[PDB]
């Protein structure tokens, strides 16, 4: 009953721009289907501190992610690694994506990341200009106030590059080579210069800074607004109450409520797709030149594998009906962020404590994050590139905020409850996390909310009965993520313990110290490491050493006691990328091999992930994907100051 | 195309029982929906010890209740009596529903509670018949092997309903009405007479004996069958592999993978009803006569609301299209289990301990269940309704079991490794849960696996200034079941210090206790319970009733800290159900209120869980509906002699 030239499946944070450039270089159709609707009035979204659970009534007080009405339920199989647990990650639903429910933290994650780790035709000096466009068309701003705290982070930060640099070694983690000598530290005299670190050409890496950027918006009245793809560029100045584009965007048509569950094919052309709306009634609507899949990261496999393209054992003994292309690389080697954290308790008198931990209140501007960093490799890491001794690497992205974030187990296991208020906390993340997994569809019947994921993170190891030199690869390879969360918190260690210094020198009377993963732990850790050097990860497994004196034991002991905390005493991020990697599903003109007219234009069809929070990446994969459809670099030679127009309504 | 006269959608343990009785009782064509496919030929599922996870891959070793392809995934809602936890709870899939995935125990129920809290024509005189068909149906089996502990523990029991009975006290959970002053204990003889805890005429409430009844079979070869409804109700000899019926069922015909979305109306008669199949199409057929509701506890009230009935505001809200009867109680009052765990440890020579836990390895006819008593309630319970010196209620289930089930976080904590054989767990379940909540749909276009599900279980009690003399109800309604589960575990202490007397005289010189519930704590609970009597549970607010006592710090402290293993060291037993009772949204016909020809047959329908495990209800209930809906007592009337007969093939 119904025509069109062009379906998009999805308007996230790639969908709504790819559907809106599409609209504007072009006189062809575009449609755009989308499973949520518009929220446009919502206080809990539309407000940046709606996030925080501002609006929520007193009986169903649950987060955005939370609700089934906001987000998809993405539960995974158990963790053999984190003692079973089941874990739940969403995908927003509605108008803008994920993007609705974010933190709104933008940043790019850096130049050595897309140059040395993403193949050719993708390297950094052919997506600056893209990240540029997608940074000054979100327009973030910086945060208001300053708090005393920064400034000593900040200085303790330099004091430790410094002696880093006249140590002088191959690589550490606070050592940046794309600007010499000079520590990338910001000055605490109140004139000093931000350090971007979204810059264009690249120079920071390894940068410590005083504040992040975030998609927020000040209005005329003195309140702020959330600024995110929905209310970027599906606005009423573009796109009707009915769903249809006004005046020069009237070739464009966008239906919400609509769930997609399969594509009509020919035998390697998709001759149609059809959607579920409210009422339940299926149509059928023409695809005349392409359509593009851009349902996220757990979304896309699923569409793309009850579509009849995937492994055909599994899709025959699930009883998918049609075959049409086989390929088992679908949906596999899925990557994922994971962040620690930990808690600091000050000491003292009241006076000088209540003086030294304020002005880190949650306000619009910060979102709670305060930000010290975004450190390298450490220097005793066994797993780093070649590359790690001459370019630096992004290995870490340090937090602080205000209060303690830890589920309340632990806060009531550990007795450091939220009453008290001389206590912050840090949360080193890992942006390079080892482990991936996979995603399988259950039934091939109609979308679900759970397929079959599998991940697993603290995987421990197992001797064999063979040679110990062909075990230690193996060992080298599986003990990664205890490695590099042992390493984060000896940084933080390192931190305060200049700090204290820091602090003390810097006019306030207080004294620091690590209180949640029993910091005298933490101390037979750093000796420890000092006094066993490179082999200290050896003692991960205390028979292959073979060592029988009492400090090996304890040692052994120790590390392996430490190995609980970040299986439980964590977070997982909700950064999921990667199930259709370029070189694996699609080619580098984001094709899927075997295919003729489908593509996939979201964070699922990048090749790695990024040095950080992922945004940013599949906007550009967005617009980059509206070049190679179009074959003019249109979106390349831009003006700058040519944006779209802001319509709150 | 497809037409009908009586449709039927869920096969689960009472859609497939009234499917055969309505084919076998009538010659008018009956058309059953499932969304899964028989698993007949599964080693998995047709093996009872393949429950276990005995024919799984090495890589996905997963059980049933976790995989996707077996079961839904029900992902509730945090709850803030288990610090905000989100356990998934999960509904089989294919034919027999949950009755693929249970472990097969079978309980009637009692008779108090089927007269006590259920209306008329529901009473235990007017469903023993049917209870019975079902038992003898199902006809299971008793316990093969008997184990030298299961005789002492008799035995113990015997001591403490003697001195229960001697001290003459109103209520206690060891005794019983229907036998009088002498104890319902099983002999320790050689020649015992089993104790049948599912007797015709009910008169057994607590019992005390030594063998649950499972669903299992016999064969030839010498290897047992799970007898579920499936192979029972539709297997090879009355359906064959293309779902149609065999000789007098011919009217019968069962479509497996499919998955109905809504009901449509002609303002209060159903017409039709519509499912989407393998293919991802749309078909429509017509209905004629009735249509029956069973697809279990979490999916019966999401069916309903999406149908057109339920509350209007929130439906509304949504975006339900249509409207068609305002009942604010769909989906209300959600009841399901619960069952705390403990782990005992026994000293002494090796060989005594070796001798004395042998024989308790599980087995295809007892599921690891050695099985102890069924128990009423404490004598120090706050709570205890009217008729409790008039009859006697069954509070608890006493259950032991060899190894340590407890989620290996707490076993890393407590240090009570699987590995060590001198431990087993006694678990004292709780089979009248108080806290109940509701279940909401979050977007009206496809049955999706998780729906908004509240259930908040252990709660605390937020003292308010006021005389405590208009507070004290409030915090005795609020504080239930916890103050259950600490009663269950004074319970448990005392049979064992009671077993300890027992083994040392039945001539086992090994000396035992508990040790992960912290044996000192809850001997510091014992004396407490000893010492203040029914003000006990006062000390839950020591704000309230504060006395600055040493003892009464101690107390306060004591209970506080026990507080915690109820909240962590459980499982949720997915005997969920009764969230649309009786006189609440159906009548005694099992109506739907409001409508004309909508009939809900499942355990969501209950007015009250049983007092135990929850399958033989549905199947009553299925039974029940099948007689309402014929007319006549056929099912009442059907000689016992008269049961399908099983095709393994
Ligand atoms: C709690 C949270 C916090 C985050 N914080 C940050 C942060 O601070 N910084 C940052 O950079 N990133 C952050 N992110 C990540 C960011 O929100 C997303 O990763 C980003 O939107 C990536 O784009 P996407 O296309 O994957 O978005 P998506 O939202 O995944 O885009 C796909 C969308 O298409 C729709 N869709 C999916 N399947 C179907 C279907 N079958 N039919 C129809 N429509 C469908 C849905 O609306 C879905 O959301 C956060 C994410 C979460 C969940
Ligand atoms: C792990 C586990 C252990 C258990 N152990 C015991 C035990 O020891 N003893 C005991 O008495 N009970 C036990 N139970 C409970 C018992 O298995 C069930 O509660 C009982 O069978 C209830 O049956 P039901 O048909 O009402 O529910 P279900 O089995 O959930 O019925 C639902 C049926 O309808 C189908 N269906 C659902 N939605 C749709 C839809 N939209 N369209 C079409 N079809 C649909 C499903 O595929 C399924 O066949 C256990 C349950 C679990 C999960």
């Amino acid at each position: 009953n119904l025509t069109g030239d062009i379906v998009i499946i999805g308007a996230g944070a790639a969908g709504s721009l790819l559907a809106h450039y599409l609209a504007r270089f072009s006189n062809m159709k575009i449609i755009l289907l989308e499973a949520g609707h518009s929220h446009f009035n919502d206080p809990v979204v539309t407000d940046p501190m709606g996030f925080f659970g501002k609006y929520n009534p007193p009986n169903e007080n649950i987060s955005m992610s939370q609700n089934p009405s906001y987000s998809w339920q993405g539960a995974q199989e158990p963790n053999t690694g984190a003692y079973g647990n089941r874990p739940i990650i969403a995908h927003g639903m509605g108008f803008g994506g994920s993007t609705m429910i974010n933190r709104l933290n933008l940043v790019v994650g850096g130049r050595t990341v897309f140059d040395n780790d993403w193949p050719v035709g993708w390297k950094y000096d052919d997506v600056k200009n893209y990240f540029r466009r997608v940074l000054v068309d979100i327009n973030p701003v910086r945060d208001n106030t300053k708090a005393s705290i920064t400034s000593v982070a900040l200085d303790a930060l330099r004091i430790i590059a410094e002696q880093q640099i006249a140590s002088g070694e191959p690589v550490d983690f606070l050592l940046n080579k794309a600007t010499g000598n000079v520590p990338n530290v910001e000055k605490t005299t109140p004139d000093a210069v931000p350090l971007n670190l979204n810059d264009y050409e690249g120079v920071n890496s390894v940068v410590a800074f005083s504040s992040f950027y975030m998609g927020v918006n000040q209005l005329s009245d003195g309140n702020y607004i959330r600024k995110y793809a929905g209310n970027t560029y599906l606005n009423r100045n573009y796109v009707d109450e009915n769903g249809r584009g006004i005046g020069k965007f009237s070739g464009l048509r966008v239906v919400s409520d609509a769930v997609v569950d399969r594509i009509i094919f020919k035998g390697n052309r998709a001759v149609g797709v059809n959607y579920i709306d409210r009422e339940g009634i299926m149509h059928y609507v023409k695809v005349n030149k392409e359509v593009v899949v851009t349902s996220g990261a757990f979304y896309t496999p699923t569409i793309l594998q009850r579509s009849g393209i995937g492994d055909f054992t599994y899709l025959s003994s699930i009883g998918v009906k049609n075959l049409v292309y086989n390929n088992p690389l679908v949906g596999t080697g899925l990557k994922n962020h994971y962040s620690p954290v930990t808690i600091t308790r000050v000491h003292g008198e009241p006076s000088e404590v209540s003086r030294f931990l304020s002005n880190m209140a949650a306000n619009p501007t910060n979102m709670g994050f305060k930000g010290l960093a975004e450190l390298g490799f450490h220097r005793l890491d066994p797993n780093k590139p070649a590359n790690a001794n001459t370019v630096t690497y992004r290995k870490y992205q340090l937090m602080m905020t205000a209060g303690v974030g830890i589920p309340a187990e632990q806060q009531y296991l550990s007795g450091l409850s939220p009453s008290s208020n001389n206590l912050f906390t840090l949360i080193a993340d890992d942006i390079r996390f080892a482990p991936e997994g996979y995603i399988k569809i259950g039934t091939p019947n109609i979308p679900r909310d759970v397929p079959k994921i599998f991940f697993n993170t603290f995987v421990t190891y197992t001797p064999t009965s063979a040679p110990a030199d062909q075990q230690w690869p193996i060992a080298q390879k599986t003990l990664a993520p205890l490695i590099s969360a042992l390493l984060g918190y000896d940084i933080i260690y390192q931190t305060l313990i200049s700090m204290n210094q820091t602090a003390r020198d810097s006019g306030f009377q207080v004294s620091l110290e690590m209180v949640y993963p029993l910091n005298d732990l933490i101390y037979k850790l750093h000796n420890g490491l000092a006094t066993y050097g490179a082999n200290w990860w050896h003692y991960f497994v205390p028979t292959l050493v073979g060592d029988d004196t009492p400090a090996g034991r304890e040692f052994a002991d120790t590390l392996s006691k430490l190995s609980y905390y970040p299986r439980v005493g964590a977070h997982l991020d909700s950064h999921q990328g990667c199930s259709c990697s370029i070189g694996r599903t699609v080619d580098s003109n984001l094709k899927v091999i075997g295919t003729q007219n489908v593509r996939v234009a979201d964070l699922s069809a990048a090749a790695f992930p990024p040095g950080g929070n992922t945004w940013a990446t599949a906007s550009m994969i967005g617009a980059r994907a509206v070049d190679l459809i179009l074959g003019f670099p249109y979106l390349r030679d831009l003006p700058v100051n040519d944006v779209p127009i802001l319509n709150v309504n």
